[PDB]
């Protein structure tokens, strides 16, 4: 672009690469998206389009889009650091609870707008959770439908076929990554769809239509599934309290309609005593 200079290589994303470009007019630090093209469609352009409007304090802002020769540019305020390089970065003693509390707290609030808006994430991941110095958490890299994608925080009603899932395939991902910073170590990571789908079943249980009714109907269901048994949550996640633990479990639900919302989750008493701590981050 003649107004921006891509200063730096961000990393590539899952709908192009990102680097940290600075607006040579308005001299402010963004992250240029350089969106894969052979004429790009007018009915995406539009979907971007409406994009513009859904701003949230838990949403990474799009600042503006530029769809010149063809090609798509989505500039994007810049932010600081990605919630996978925090946990590394946290790994020798583990995310403060308080913080991880705020930062679901955060969490839920930009998706309960977004599912307010018939908008859905599809693929949350620590990689596309954005953090500042202020202690603040945002929600970027939306699924706006040669490396590795990761299928570690992808629900089950996916994995198994779904094709009208709904936004509570976003809850299971941000339950996958609740547990994740409790722990310090990913809940499910799969290496293939079907691993990822029987590490799936060896803790949560293979589902059946008693848990999941109409599980047994889904597109990649096998009735030669391995039957496993259900593991206990104690066990599965330590050492978070029963308050997170009971929050945990309702957002892992296989039946996505039993699944907790992402508004209802806010009012659960886990974050009865939630506060807005700050991080120390390293920049
Ligand atoms: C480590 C890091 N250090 C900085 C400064 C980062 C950064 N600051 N502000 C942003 C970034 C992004 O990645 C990014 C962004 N990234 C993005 O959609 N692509 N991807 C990044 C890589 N992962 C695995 C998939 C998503 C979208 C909007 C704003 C930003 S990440």
């Amino acid at each position: 672009m003649e107004n921006f200079q891509k200063v730096e290589k961000i990393g590539e994303g899952t709908y192009g690469v990102v680097y940290k470009a600075r607006n040579k007019l308005t001299g402010e630090v963004v992250a240029l998206k350089k969106i894969r093209t052979e004429g790009v469609p007018s009915t995406a352009i539009r979907e971007i389009s409406l994009l513009k409007e859904l701003n949230h304090p838990n949403i990474v802002k799009l600042l503006d889009v530029i769809h010149t020769e063809n090609k798509l540019y989505l500039v994007f305020e810049f932010l600081h650091q990605d919630l996978k390089k925090f946990m590394d970065a946290s790994a020798l003693t583990g995310i403060p609870l308080p913080l991880i509390k705020s930062y679901l707290f955060q969490l839920l609030q930009g998706l309960a707008f977004c599912h307010s808006h018939r908008v859905l994430h599809r693929d949350l991941k620590p990689q596309n959770l954005l953090i500042n110095t202020e202690g603040a958490i945002k929600l970027a890299d939306f699924g706006l439908a040669h490396e590795v994608v990761t299928l570690w925080y992808r629900a089950p009603e996916i994995l198994l076929g779904c094709k009208y899932y709904s936004t509570a395939v976003d809850i299971w991902s941000l339950g996958c990554i609740f547990a994740e910073m409790v722990t310090r170590r990913a809940l499910f990571p799969g290496d293939s769809e079907i691993d990822q789908l029987f590490r799936i079943f060896r803790t949560l249980g293979t589902p059946d239509e008693v848990v999941w009714p109409g599980v047994t109907s889904m597109p990649d269901y096998k009735p030669s599934f391995p039957k496993w048994a259900r593991q206990d949550f104690s066990k599965v996640v330590p050492p978070l309290d029963e308050d997170g633990r009971s929050l945990l479990s309702q957002m892992l639900h296989y039946d996505p309609n039993k699944r907790i919302s992402a508004k209802a989750a806010l009012a659960h008493p886990f974050f009865q005593d939630v506060t807005k701590p700050v991080p120390h981050l390293r920049l």
